[PDB]
RNA sequence: UGUACAUA
């Protein structure tokens, strides 16, 4: 009704304050015009006791707002000024409903702001809610983005229930590395979490390697394996990586992992793709060569020349140039090879 | 010539 009225000229209550909402919070948050009302005074108020003076009502209505659509903003502004008292109450009113808002559009984002804001106690409290539909919620379109919240912003010994959640059947670790959410959190544990968490998440990695590499999702997860693993999973990557480098570069999605190898790897790890690159079975066109024909192996072996030293360089040279002219013939080889020139010079 | 990552 008050709402009713400041919707029609709003600028004409330019001295409307968050007290003369006391019994219209709900319909006030609710509503486009009136949450933003309700923001902007937030925001521009310096004053402890307006702020609260409708606080009490966003506690009561709560669990009405997390998931409304413009209500889910004014209750994440009340994050915004607290202390642990004041946060404290803000997640009671909403805790025991944690497991169902976590899968929500709007009320996990008053989730991941909640985490955001709120002392490692409270956040232990609503990972503790979490606990329950742990790994439903890691899949989740919705519930993804609140359990990388949680891996992001809680110290790691906090969330190994979700570590041990990615460990919880031989299969988890490879059904989340092909899920489009659930690759996320992956790739934010190889982040965040300690060695100790990490090793048999890679461990598990490792084992269905081959087909995470080639995954449209997967794929990113053994990038971050190359960035955030142990100096020997590189080894043990860049080594399987070199001992089936055709079958690897010539995939849509493993032939980033190569490139990742050529970006993060050392001297010696180039080495040892570029030695794989060069042979020539004796009865056969060598391999680098091969690769300059295929749809995604040739943007592999660009990657090579843009990344290994010169002497590597020089082998690569060595080994295309009795082949080029037989390569602009190749569709797109009079592009390939042009951006190759820069080293046939 | 070849790949993702959410609210008025
Ligand atoms: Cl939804």
């Amino acid at each position: 009704d008050l709402l009713t009225r400041y919707r029609a000229n709003p600028a004409m209550m330019k001295n409307l304050k968050l007290s003369d909402i006391r019994g219209a919070l709900l319909k006030f948050a609710k509503d486009q015009v009136g949450s933003r009302f309700i923001q902007q005074e937030l925001a521009s108020s310096k004053d402890r006791f307006e702020k609260d003076s409708i606080f009490d009502e966003v506690v009561s209505n709560a669990d009405e707002l997390v998931d409304d659509i413009f209500g889910n903003y004014v209750v994440q502004k009340f994050f915004e000024y607290g202390e642990e008292r004041h946060w404290a109450r803000l997640v009671d009113a909403i805790i025991d409903r944690v497991p169902e808002y976590a899968f929500q559009m709007y009320a996990c984002r008053v989730l991941q702001k909640a985490l955001e804001k709120i002392n490692e106690p409270l956040q232990i409290k609503i990972l503790s809610q979490i606990r329950h539909v742990i790994h439903r919620c890691m899949k989740d379109q919705n519930g993804n983005h609140v359990v990388q919240k949680a891996i992001e912003k809680v110290s790691p010994q906090y969330v190994q229930f979700i570590v041990d959640t990615l460990l919880e059947s031989s299969n988890t670790i490879y059904e989340m590395s092909v899920d489009p959410y659930g690759c996320r959190v992956v790739q934010r544990c190889l982040e965040h979490c300690s060695p100790s968490q990490t090793k048999p998440v890679i461990g598990q990695i490792h084992k269905r390697f081959d087909e995470i590499a080639n995954n449209q999702y997967g794929n990113y997860v053994v990038q971050h394996v190359i960035e955030h693993g142990s100096e020997e999973d590189r080894m043990v990557i860049v080594t399987r990586v070199s001992n089936n480098l055709f079958e690897f570069a010539t995939h849509k999605y493993s032939s980033n992992v190569i490139e990742k190898c050529l970006e993060q790897g050392a001297v010696y790890h180039k080495s040892m793709i570029v030695g794989a690159a060069c042979h020539h079975q004796e009865g056969s066109v060598p391999i680098v060569v091969q690769m300059m024909k295929d749809q995604y192996a040739n943007y592999v072996v660009q990657k090579m020349f843009d990344q290994v030293t010169s002497e590597q360089r020089r082998e690569l040279i060595l080994t295309v140039r009795p082949h080029i002219p037989v390569l602009r013939q190749f569709p797109h080889g009079k592009h390939i090879l042009a951006k190759l020139e820069k080293y046939f010079q």
